[PDB]
């Protein structure tokens, strides 16, 4: 299936720099449960304004679950979609987990920032301030996953509908 | 399948009590979207601290997804639960809809005050406020309920797990 990009800070500097350091793959799940890994960590980069990340969310069975939990929503624009605007999963998780959050271990899309897309480069350049040389750097990373294994023993997402919405209960509880 | 009952204020007095007025069932459903129908007003009773509602969860869809839902939260006490201890269903919707939300048209569970359990005088003697007299004018209410048709026509829910997930992110949101 495509996969769908997010991106954001996970640290904003105004930890320290120095401390995340001015310059394997972290797993992405939701809301840091284990039992709802969806992806992988595809760059890290510290810029001007802080540590960016940009991730890849992949299982098949989390983004079907997406889909049709965005088929039912008031957050997307129904009606037919364009190709010049987002598609609907995009949007809906757009709205689900806005956020992003370093546990370094993981990171998880967090549902209580994020911009997502089908293309990291779309995404980057979601965001104002990285510079061309910030995305140059992103990009030499998240390169890398063309040839990187990952997903190989499978989807790794280990949770259904009803797990979503037990686990989105109990971020926002 | 056994339903689970549903009580709180729709309104403190601290609506003017004449204008509720001090002295056909309007439906339940989840965050007012009519798409999720999970059951029926049982009384409403004008008291010294306001308005109080009863209510009567009887979707058995719903209900199963809850149950789902209940099984993988860190909301619920989990190992084997005693017969002194409200069920998971109960604490999990507890959880998810702390709030009942007015619109009389029709009441909602609200995820973003509610008290469930499996019978309406233990949900009822929840609330210190109440009355013996305020616990009377509920019971001959809702024992109405016996003798009234209520779901004849089947289940009155018209959504799924997805939904309810798509649902909550819209209430949230």
């Amino acid at each position: 299936v495509a996969p769908v990009y997010v991106g954001g800070f996970l640290a904003r500097y105004d930890l320290p720099r120095d401390v995340v350091e001015h310059w394997v793959a972290l797993p992405l799940n939701i809301n840091h449960d284990d039992t709802a890994v969806v992806g992988h960590v595809a760059a890290m980069q510290s810029v001007r304004d802080g540590l960016f990340c940009l991730g890849c969310v992949t299982s098949p069975r989390f983004l079907e679950i997406v889909r049709r939990a965005s088929e039912k929503s008031e957050l997307v624009s129904r009606g037919p979609v364009s190709p010049l605007q987002p598609d609907k999963v995009v949007e809906f998780l757009s709205g689900s987990y806005a956020g992003l959050s370093l546990s370094f271990k993981h990171v998880a899309l967090c549902s209580v920032l994020a911009v997502y897309g089908r293309d990291p480069e779309w995404v980057t350049q979601r965001f104002p301030d990285l510079t061309a040389a910030d995305r140059d750097g992103l990009r030499a990373q998240w390169q890398r996953c063309g040839s990187t294994a990952v997903d190989a023993s499978g989807d790794p997402f280990r949770s259904d509908s009803y797990g979503l919405l037990g686990n989105y209960v109990d971020a926002l509880y």
